[PDB]
């Protein structure tokens, strides 16, 4: 309802123009928030549910969903720079726009597409703005309740679950006990992906499915199989959530110049407590174009490239994008001289 996001027919008229890319990779959410009084997670999702009926197949009231949308996009951080509500808005509607990619075409059940979108949805919730590293360095509670392992996904999971409880917050009350199971155990595995220090293994092993590929007559594959599916739904959502170089350049600069200033805030936070500064972190040495170019090369690049084998020629225009945004980048490298977790990736990787 309208009503609920407290829009008003003007901006209602807008987000009617905005949301026309709906189901395209050129939305621009900037502009979803923009109109609908800074929730673009909550509106994003709506539209998406609206669109796949999400709401009739799963028996979910519109009152249910906003309630549940709403309870959950508050606990993002809107102080946070880059792992805001704005960034799993944009993951939930690029993996919307993944699942509908004519590759897949069929291949997913309902639940699983529930599943997927959910996943995206709440895969940063209740983010600090800071790496796991210095969760696990400052001694943080969270990092001792999750034993130093993926603290954050950890919570990201128990939040969006736990959230669910809250009232009239429980869109899942009305699946079977056996699809509530099953999608709780795909929801806790694409956001467990979602962890940097597990890409290598997860591009290792989509290349290992890659080459099993198996196509039907018309060229849609072929995952008959729960370990295939799941296989590739938790890359569908990590290659989202890696989507921000594969974007129009004016929203993927938006991006860069974001996580660049979460980078810059937790080294505040670092030089206020007596920490040692961490990689990407120091705005007085950080290279912003360096940076992007190298990360692009060695992490954003060959998992799109894998991912565009899989499901080709579906992402051939993203390929490309990608390739432009790189080259950009690279350009914009001031005229100068001759670990396993984001911001460390971002520093090794350097070009
Ligand atoms: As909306
Ligand atoms: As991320
Ligand atoms: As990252
Ligand atoms: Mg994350
Ligand atoms: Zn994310």
């Amino acid at each position: 309802s309208i009503s609920r996001f407290g829009v008003n027919t003007e901006n209602e008229d807008h987000l009617a123009k905005e949301l026309e890319d709906l189901n395209k990779w050129g939305l621009n959410i900037f502009n979803v928030a923009g109109y609908s009084h800074n929730r673009p997670l909550t509106c994003i999702m709506y539209a998406i549910f609206q669109e796949r009926d999400l709401l009739k197949t799963f028996r979910i009231s519109s009152d249910t969903f906003i309630t549940y949308m709403m309870t959950l996009e508050d606990h993002y951080h809107s102080d946070v720079a880059y792992h805001n509500s704005l960034h799993a808005a944009d993951v939930a509607q690029s993996t919307h726009v993944l699942l509908s990619t004519p590759a897949l075409d069929a291949v997913f059940t309902d639940l699983e597409i529930l599943a997927a979108i959910f996943a995206a949805a709440i895969h940063d919730v209740d983010h600090p703005g800071v790496s796991n590293q210095f969760l696990i360095n400052t001694n943080s509670e969270l990092a001792l309740m999750y034993n130093d392992e993926s603290v954050l996904e950890n919570h990201h999971l128990a939040v969006g679950f736990k959230l669910l409880q809250e009232e009239h917050c429980d869109i899942f009350m009305n699946l079977t006990k056996k699809q509530r199971q099953t999608l709780r155990k795909m929801v806790i595995d694409m956001v467990l992906a979602t962890d940097m220090s597990k890409h290598m293994s997860l591009l290792a092993d989509l290349k290992t499915m890659v080459e099993t590929k198996k196509v039907t007559s018309s060229g849609v594959l072929l995952l008959d199989n729960y370990t295939d599916r799941i296989q590739v739904l938790r890359n569908m959502v990590h290659c989202a959530d890696l989507s921000n170089p594969t974007k129009s350049l004016e929203l993927y600069r938006q991006w860069t110049d974001r996580i660049m200033e979460e980078f810059f805030q937790q080294g505040d936070k670092e030089r206020e407590r007596g920490m040692e500064i961490s990689p990407m972190c120091d705005k007085h040495t950080a290279s912003v174009e360096k940076s992007q170019v190298g990360f692009i090369d060695y992490i954003v690049h060959p998992l799109w490239e894998t991912w565009a084998d899989l499901v080709q020629p579906d992402a051939q225009d993203i390929l490309d994008t990608l390739e432009d945004n790189r080259n950009w980048y690279q350009s914009m490298i001031p005229q100068a001289p001759a670990n396993r977790d984001c911001q460390g990736l971002m520093e090794k990787f350097q070009f």
